[PDB]
């Protein structure tokens, strides 16, 4: 079962590995220490620990092999994302690191084409061996999310990943683990599972991730991580992504780490509670007065309902509400634009039930309680992700159930991103062509 070695009788006897591939090219030093101070602070990332990279901005200046920078790019995409414009370099260059990002982030690559290359200075399986890079997931769907990278990633490659998961063929596994994996990925529980009957073993373990750390330890992982953790030779490379901090990821982080960068990417994110319902639908601008009447009248039957409709303008939402009442809807509109004098009985009349729905603009949307408002409907996408989180926060919380409606454009582009990472923190369905903002 347990027993954990002694890591200074049977760590001299054990092989060496390398872990540094990173060049630095020079175009990133220098640059040098107002803008990569600038860019780093404009991304939000707060970072702490000694001799820390700076920041790549391009993907020919985070130090890849070609296999994996041709197959990087080929996605299509410029610029890559913030968080794997600071983790790269130190993830490449070998140092442990303790990553704040919230869940749902863009942090699975920041840590797999670093592992890849990993791979690939090492050799090969060599028969009896297990995997080199061992990632640790609480669930099953982002232990697929990080396999679909591993085996795109790696098919340049031998790299041959199997992921062990609970709820599945327990004997298809035994199978997968028994055909040489340089990566396995794993929930804690079934990977002490496969480690009891032998099936696969952690000794040429050089390269760990513990992702979603927090909510790893939530679901009390805890006892099966700290007992893999122990069997892993402690010169490894370790690298754990958060989106909370409590104290005991702080402790995980203090036991199983080693010198690490402390990166903190996003902002001690927010609830986005789980009573609401979101839909999503990516539309133009064009069709949008169309979908409102159907999800409209999808709420206005159940009584008594009471929905809230945001637009960017608001010039657009005398326009929407011109719109929405000369078909018999007793719709008001919410602005600053006019009349504060009359204003506040829309209120008086909203929250009864004389005219259940109200539309307003983000900047009217000002310190009202009106809470008791059902399926709130985002006409206009907002430009940031913390109105949006303040735009659908006040449906469901006493009364706690509630939908939240947003119509999507492509003038909504840098949100889309953002946005998905607001619904897998809440297990929501994200629409399917919602998806191509996932990464970047």
């Amino acid at each position: 079962e347990l027993i954990k070695p002694n890591w200074d009788e049977e760590l001299p006897k054990l092989p060496t590995f390398e872990k540094n591939f990173y060049v630095e090219h020079e175009s990133v030093r220098d640059r040098s220490d107002s803008e990569i101070a600038q860019f780093r602070k404009e991304n939000e990332m707060t970072i702490s620990g000694h001799d820390i990279p700076k920041p790549i901005t391009t993907f020919d200046e985070a130090g890849f092999p070609d296999y994996v920078l041709n197959e990087v790019k080929a996605e299509g995409f410029d610029k890559p994302t913030g968080i794997q414009c600071q983790g790269w370099p130190m993830a490449l260059s070998g140092r442990d690191m303790v990553g704040i990002a919230a869940t749902g982030s863009g942090k699975t690559l920041s840590y797999c084409l670093p592992g890849i290359v990993h791979i690939n200075a090492q050799p090969l399986l060599a028969p009896g061996d297990g995997p080199i890079v061992l990632v640790l997931a609480p669930t099953r769907e982002l232990a697929v999310q990080i396999q679909t990278e591993c085996s795109k990633f790696g098919h340049s490659s031998r790299i041959r990943n199997t992921c062990v998961y609970g709820g599945v063929p327990k004997s298809q596994q035994i199978r997968d683990l028994s055909r040489g994996s340089e990566i396995v990925i794993a929930t804690p529980g079934r990977l002490i599972d496969m480690l009891e009957i032998g099936k696969t073993n952690l000794k040429r373990v050089t390269y760990l991730v513990l992702d979603e750390a927090d909510r790893m330890l939530d679901m009390g992982f805890e006892p099966q991580i700290r007992k893999i953790v122990d069997q892993i030779r402690p010169d490894r490379q370790t690298l754990m992504w958060s989106a909370t901090w409590p104290k005991e990821v702080k402790q995980l982080a203090a036991d199983y780490l080693n010198d690490p960068i402390q990166v903190q990417v996003g902002s001690l994110e927010l609830s986005a509670s789980h009573n609401i319902t979101q839909i999503v639908e990516v539309v133009s601008d064009f069709e949008k007065r169309d979908r409102l009447n159907k999800y409209l009248e999808t709420a206005s039957q159940d009584n008594e309902y009471k929905t809230l409709i945001f637009a960017s303008t608001k010039r657009m939402c005398d326009d929407i509400t011109k719109y929405l009442r000369e078909d018999g809807w007793p719709a008001l509109a919410i602005h600053g634009d006019k009349d504060q004098r009359e204003r506040d009985w829309v209120l008086q009349e909203f929250r009864n039930g004389r005219s259940p729905i109200m539309v307003a603009t983000d900047v009217a949307a000002r310190g009202i309680d009106v809470k008791g408002i059902n399926y709130v409907i985002n006409y206009d996408m907002p430009g940031n992700i913390e109105d949006y989180v303040h735009r659908i926060g006040r449906t469901g919380r006493a009364g706690a159930t509630g939908t939240a409606i947003s119509f999507f454009t492509e003038q909504n582009k840098g949100l889309g991103a953002k946005l998905i990472s607001i619904m897998r923190e809440a297990n929501q369905n994200i629409p399917p062509e919602l998806l191509k903002y996932d990464r970047r």
